[PDB]
């Protein structure tokens, strides 16, 4: 489990979004695994504008966060998980590392910010869901 709380927006893996974030909805993207509601308080994290390939992760399966490196968002094929069938999914990043389902919204940062959060794992990669092209989660 996870979220980024920046500006009035919470950003969720789509496939853990809950009612209230479905009855908030801003925008959502199953190819991206990506979700986001409306909050009513202000958040504390900041977005990464970049394209830095290291950064940090958080690993909930392990209580650990971990530095990696990690590929270009890209469209990558993902095997099957506990959540979703094997699919394309987009807007990807993959790293070495270790990551269970319920570790699926971990934050990984860089030196700017949030990049983005975990939504895949198996055969020891870790894959995020990018969200710094989203510009529009810094803007009104
Ligand atoms: C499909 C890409 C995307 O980002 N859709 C959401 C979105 N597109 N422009 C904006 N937003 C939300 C707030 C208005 C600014
Ligand atoms: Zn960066």
């Amino acid at each position: 489990s996870g979220a980024i709380y920046v500006g009035n927006y919470r950003v969720v893996n789509r496939h853990l979004a809950t009612h209230n974030d479905w009855a908030n909805l801003v925008w959502e993207d199953s190819s991206r695994d990506l979700l986001v509601s409306s909050t009513t308080a202000q958040g504390c994290d900041t977005i990464a504008r970049c394209d830095c390939q290291t950064g940090v992760y958080y690993c909930s399966s392990r209580r650990k966060h971990y530095p990696v490196s990690f590929s270009k968002p890209s469209l990558i094929f993902v095997e099957a998980s506990e959540y979703y069938p094997a699919r394309y999914q987009s807007h990807l990043m993959l790293a070495v590392g270790h990551s269970e389902p319920g570790d699926c919204g971990g934050i990984l940062r860089c030196q700017h910010g949030v990049v983005g959060i975990v939504s895949t794992g198996g055969n020891g990669l870790v894959g995020f869901a990018d969200v710094r092209d989203l510009l529009w989660l810094d803007e009104e």
